[PDB]
């Protein structure tokens, strides 16, 4: 039960550190990264599970201290993406806030403003490294995971894409200013003469992408030239040993190359293929394979879509002639997460 951490602390002046915050419970796994607070280890299982999982709107999927994908209390601020809910407050802050909190117009979450006394909700101080200490520690298989950043410190994100323009992408995301000569984005699709002092003088890069061309033939070029020449570059384009900052690269296969091809890409990328499909009406219309350390990319995979099932997208779509437009929309949310490491700016 909630409702019963209340007395459990003003009455029983029990440490809440030994109880679950998130269920009420009082069978603590660990304690919480964000607030101060344990919890279960059933509620942290669920924690891990939604990470970095965000909403199309752009705000985070989940609730900050609990998970509970409903009651949603948004942040004012612009910057964060974080949301709260109603019972979470009630629950630790004290009964009726949730309403108060609602009723404003330009509320600002917990984690935002310093203050660390709110009822029974205390915001962990040094949290953004905490909660990576988290992940790293109570994942079954962690990943590539960069600690995140701070609102006043991040930077406009540095883009290479190879192959394919994700400008106009990025741009609407906010990641990219729009007002700007500078440009931190540079398109390039002939690279089979480019060289490690090329990429390196282009600027140093923070996110590098590559991507397959669609099924409109543009180059005899196979596809596996692309794949390769996206893993040379790639390397080039890495942080000079001793870089702290997050560096994130994402190559996207648009359902072009077979399964001997598609092995060999997962061998360099050293990982396998996240598969995210675009199903209408319970009828797969579009897919696209993807490798990426962008985190939670993986939590976007549907198991359930089968190759034979993909052989067939393919087969028919090439049957037809249609211009193909690349698959925008599908992979467009994946980069979400970097909100949390760059800066963005739609304003
Ligand atoms: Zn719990
Ligand atoms: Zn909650
Ligand atoms: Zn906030």
């Amino acid at each position: 039960g909630r409702d019963l951490i209340a007395y459990e602390v003003k009455a029983n002046q029990r440490n809440i550190e030994d109880i679950c915050i998130c269920c009420g419970s009082l069978q603590v796994h660990t304690q919480h990264p964000l607030f101060e607070g344990g919890i279960c280890a059933p509620c942290k299982d669920k924690f891990l599970d939604a990470l970095f999982l965000y909403d199309d709107d752009g705000y985070q999927s989940y609730c900050s201290i609990c998970c509970s994908g409903e009651t949603l209390l948004i942040c004012g601020n612009p910057d964060c993406t974080r949301c709260y809910c109603f019972e979470c407050v009630d629950s630790l802050v004290g009964p009726g806030t949730s309403g108060k909190v609602h009723a404003m117009s330009n509320w600002v979450c917990y984690l935002c403003l310093p203050s660390s006394r709110s009822g029974l909700l205390q915001r962990r101080r040094k949290w953004r490294s905490q909660l990576k200490a988290f992940y790293d520690r109570e994942s079954e298989n962690p990943l590539e995971m960069f600690e995140t950043v701070p609102v006043w410190r991040r930077q406009p994100v540095r883009v290479l894409s190879l192959f394919e323009d994700i400008k106009k992408e990025l741009t609407s995301l906010g990641f990219l200013e729009s007002g700007s000569d500078p440009g931190q984005l540079k398109h390039v699709v002939d690279v089979t003469d480019t060289v490690r002092k090329d990429v390196e003088e282009w600027g140093p890069f923070d996110l590098v992408y590559g991507a397959t061309p669609p099924l409109g033939h543009t180059c005899d070029r196979p596809p596996s030239w692309y794949l390769f020449q996206f893993h040379r570059l790639l390397q080039y384009a890495r942080p000079k040993p001793g870089s702290p900052g997050p560096f994130f690269w994402m190559f996207v296969d648009n359902l072009v190359l077979n399964k001997e091809d598609l092995d060999v890409a997962s061998r360099f990328l050293e990982m396998e293929p996240v598969t995210i499909p675009d199903v209408h009406g319970g009828s797969l219309q579009n897919a696209v394979r993807v490798w990426s350390n962008i985190p939670a990319i993986r939590s976007r995979h549907w198991a359930l879509v089968s190759e034979e099932e993909l052989s067939l997208l393919a087969q028919n779509k090439q049957s037809s002639k249609l211009a193909a437009k690349w698959p925008t929309k599908l992979v467009k949310n994946c980069f979400l997460p970097l909100r949390e490491y760059f800066k963005y700016f739609s304003t």
